[PDB]
């Protein structure tokens, strides 16, 4: 049994998938254990969530991108739910995410790629720390 | 207009969380707040529900209100409190009209999946409520 | 109450009968008896509509009834006979609602998809035909 | 009978276009004739509505019109024109229903997703407009 | 052209996904030939059906629970519908099963995993037999 | 940012999936820049498509095929539009197509496959040039 912090990102709420990307984490049986909505997200923490890529190209323009509109934050639980949600989710690219993914399915940008998944124990401990504090 | 939408614990229960929201979020409305309960206070529901108190379902409603999580929303939009109660449905499974939330999905008087505000004066009391601050 | 609906032959043909199934499953119907039929034998789609014996169209639902297969299914809920029976909408094409199975997908007065008993005394009548047992 | 029916530019825009058209295919329309339009001209928009053409929303609607794509179909099937009307839906959102196009997915009366000829004689007039070959 | 014996299996009626089950088969159009409905099936039949997995630590865990609940029984026909619907079922394991399969969309567990299917003509063979004797 | 060519086949009217297959693209943000309904494709078009097929066993069977019904060729354009939507559609065997794709969860021919969409940008030029003059 494990928790997960998933971000559902401002393009989500552009092109009105949000009920659509979190409906297909609850048909897979994940659990809502915390959820909070922000209007627009403190730069600090986005910043703070990135960190590891803070010296890479992509940092302000994503960082601007994940404080353009609203986003959701929600802590999943269930067996093994890291991995999984993080194969639901899809590669990050759209060249290799794949049909039946999140991504797969609905991304089509490398950036602008609609949803955030933990993707290991202690980066999830880590995010949902920094958005549940 | 603001409208208050509460998502009851029976579409916690049923898997129904997304199915709901997005037919709101289909219909163009924009969500300025959003809560979730892992358990609202049964204070809050006694509130919330405070003209039913000489009702005889009071408490068995109060009890289910309590029984799993609940996820309360503030929507935003032309009409939108006629709107949305015209997309909930009627409360008797009876009269809920099939397309609606209700006439589609709830099969109960009282589990009945959604609250939505049914008046501008309602509406203000609701969200003060829901979102004090 | 238990009611007696049949999946019709067009259902089979246009591959909506998990749509069909699926309307009434997510109201929250329990399926109690199921039957496939691959062909209704005649004599039995006689008696299910024995009231239209007279009727012109008579001979001619009796052969679309035989036509392909039939599902069988006896339906249990509260008030399951009238509620089943809003959700399958009006037999005329010029008055099915929107919303309704027959409202959204049939676009005949015979090829209409579903039967759903309309009555207690029918249901019992049609369940003992499809249902002898 | 055949009916001429516009998917409109805020279809494009809000990625509804498959949605609307898939509610006509599933009540089993067959598409005669299609048109695919960048932008429409505004001469065509001016003589689709010349009716309007005293109302005071007559030039704001026909900008929208011009704003992005059309598409153009001629459906046919018994009785094709009042049925695709009543799956439209009403152009008020005060009373377009649930489990019609506008009543689920249209929330403004001018950027109202769809339209569907209202008579026999507008169809016939409308298809020779778009369609005049 | 072949047969293929696939179970419905109790989770999927606790979890209200029977439509959604049949319904990839049937849009994948693949013919049901037999369908039998089971309140609850026997346990000689289970025990039989499993036969393979009798000294495995899981056997009477997963007899339990296939009797826990209602089952449906299907014959799908279609030219390599064994292969087509092993690859539509997806991995048991929830840590392999991939997005876009019924179990890697819907399944989180390795023994509550909504759906049978034959994986070879010999054992669709032998499993028809046993449901449909 | 590239221009690839679909067609959307005549299986595809055949069992009302032409939205189902437009409305997949369309939710990966890909957009319509050009579109044709054919009624019946000229054989010399569907000839010229299908050049590099002119000597195999299926040839005449597949332009026989291609020109039973109605056909759309669709130009659609996005970022990486050719491989993204030849992704989408999945393998022309049925065998092969993996779940979650077009064909995966839809085709069961290798033939009758529901969609073309083109393999390169120098077909795309030459496939556009040719529906597209
Ligand atoms: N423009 C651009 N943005 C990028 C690139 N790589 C990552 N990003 C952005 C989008 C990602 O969602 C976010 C975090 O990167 P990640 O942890 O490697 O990916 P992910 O766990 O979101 O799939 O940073 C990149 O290569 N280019
Ligand atoms: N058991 C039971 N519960 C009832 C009955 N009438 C109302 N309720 C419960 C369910 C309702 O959602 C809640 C508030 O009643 P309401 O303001 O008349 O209905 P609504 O605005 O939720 O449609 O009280 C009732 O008659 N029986
Ligand atoms: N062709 C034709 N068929 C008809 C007509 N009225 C009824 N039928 C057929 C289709 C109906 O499903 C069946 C039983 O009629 P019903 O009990 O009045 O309708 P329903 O309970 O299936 O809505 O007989 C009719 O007027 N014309
Ligand atoms: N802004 C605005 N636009 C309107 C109003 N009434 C009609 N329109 C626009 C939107 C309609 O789709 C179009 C044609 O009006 P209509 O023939 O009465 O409605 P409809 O057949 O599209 O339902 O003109 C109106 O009252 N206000
Ligand atoms: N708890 C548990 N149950 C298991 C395990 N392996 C198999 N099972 C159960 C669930 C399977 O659906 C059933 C038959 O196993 P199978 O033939 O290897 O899998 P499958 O053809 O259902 O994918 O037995 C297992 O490793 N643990
Ligand atoms: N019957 C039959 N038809 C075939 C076979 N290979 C290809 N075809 C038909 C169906 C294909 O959609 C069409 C073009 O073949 P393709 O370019 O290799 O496949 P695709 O780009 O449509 O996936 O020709 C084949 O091996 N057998
Ligand atoms: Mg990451
Ligand atoms: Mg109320
Ligand atoms: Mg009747
Ligand atoms: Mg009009
Ligand atoms: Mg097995
Ligand atoms: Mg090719």
């Amino acid at each position: 049994l494990q928790r997960t912090l998933v971000l559902i990102k401002p393009d989500a709420f552009e092109r009105s998938l949000v009920a659509e990307i979190m409906g297909r984490i609850e048909k897979k049986n994940f659990k809502i254990v915390s959820m909070k909505f922000w209007s627009k997200a403190p730069r600090n923490l986005i910043e703070q969530h990135y960190k590891e890529h803070s010296e890479q190209s992509y940092f302000n323009d994503n960082c601007d991108f994940m404080v353009s509109g609203p986003i959701i934050s929600i802590v999943y639980e269930g067996t093994d739910a890291i991995s999984k949600i993080r194969r639901l989710q899809g590669n990050t690219n759209p060249l290799a995410s794949a049909p039946g993914t999140i991504r797969g399915d609905l991304a089509n940008d490398i950036g602008e790629n609609l949803i955030h998944a933990s993707d290991s124990e202690d980066s999830a401990v880590d995010e949902i720390s920094i958005w549940f504090p």
